[PDB]
């Protein structure tokens, strides 16, 4: 079941490895960044260097994930796009061997074009219902199915209505979503996880909202 | 109600922000409903699918402005008309013009669509009810076609607000060929409310 975790004033759908870590490595991120982790550092404003598609791929993977992690993190590949779908595959084609797949394996068996009209249909349908499980995989299904940034971006912000909103700014910071049009938006998102990270971890929040 | 925000009020099973008035109606007159909907209000008749017979710009007003409202019923009630489209603008600036005197004013009083617009994304993002029902109405006023509309008004479900989703999916004609499976899903979702409180109602807009 799709289920939103939380660590510590960090709830997060999408990237429960990424709030482990700023769990447990708080003090590294506002003291030494620079040997923090560089996906990390990105995320929460203590360095301007951009993580590597492998930094991204190793913080949703990590050694010994067991099949929940890896079909939560599947759903984080499916978000970020085109550009992770082999990674996606090589994932699927594993999990099969123990009778285990992702319940959008459709979108990796070609005719993707078919796939997602089918799927704009049961994402509409699925925001209809009245769990945060099923709402997940409606903004899912709205974020596959966007095409140009701006479309993402408005999608991916419904994340903030389940608060999310630390998700949101995640995707957005590595997708690369904020620009002229979306800046205001994005300070709006920011600000509504800060106000939540202030009351637990005020220090690495500092960091992130000024640097 | 004596305040200017925007309020979710709820009558017995019945959750409501657009049609607080047609909702109490509804609790109070089921067994009319039932009986002798022909004598039972029109708009409300029709709503629950007691009557085919769809009600008049001048019936759905009444049922929205009561003798008596005060200001925030009055609010409330112009946010209804501008979601409900051009036949009721004339009434909504005839409201707008009577609140001047006590200097109230309605909220919203091509460029202004995309001012606007902004203004709706940046309040959904707000934590509160009263911004995202905003949202919601900025969302369904900027829509051009009847498929947008009640897409927009869909999110109306994602407040609980299921059963205002619905009539406004009725008086406004949106559902269809497109649309029939999701209006299912909405009826059904405000059903499930009522098998809970007004069974009598729930076995109308079921049967007959
Ligand atoms: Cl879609």
């Amino acid at each position: 079941k799709r289920e939103i975790v939380e660590f510590l004033g960090i709830r997060t759908y999408f990237f429960p490895n990424l709030a482990l870590y700023a769990v447990n490595n708080d003090e590294l991120l506002v003291s030494d960044p620079n040997k923090a982790n560089s996906f990390a550092a990105y995320v929460f404003g203590a360095s301007d260097k951009k993580p590597s598609v492998d930094d991204i791929v190793q913080m949703l993977f990590p050694s010994g994930s067991d099949s929940g992690t890896i079909l939560t993190s599947m759903d984080t590949l499916l978000a970020l796009g085109p550009d992770f779908l082999t990674e996606f595959k090589k994932r699927n084609q594993d999990l099969a061997r123990f009778n285990l797949t992702h319940d959008l394996s459709i979108l990796a068996q070609g005719d993707e074009d078919a796939a997602k009209k089918k799927l704009n249909l049961m994402g509409r349908k699925a925001k209809l219902q009245k769990t945060e499980a099923a709402k997940i995989l409606a903004i899912l299904i709205k974020t596959i199915n966007s095409e140009e940034n701006y479309e993402k971006f408005t999608e991916l912000s419904e994340l903030c209505g389940l608060d999310l909103d630390f998700d949101a700014y995640v995707f957005t910071k590595i997708l690369g979503l904020e620009d002229e049009d979306t800046a205001d938006e994005v300070e709006v998102i920011r600000d509504n996880f800060l106000n939540r990270l202030d009351q637990t971890k005020p220090k690495l929040a500092d960091i992130m909202r000024n640097g």
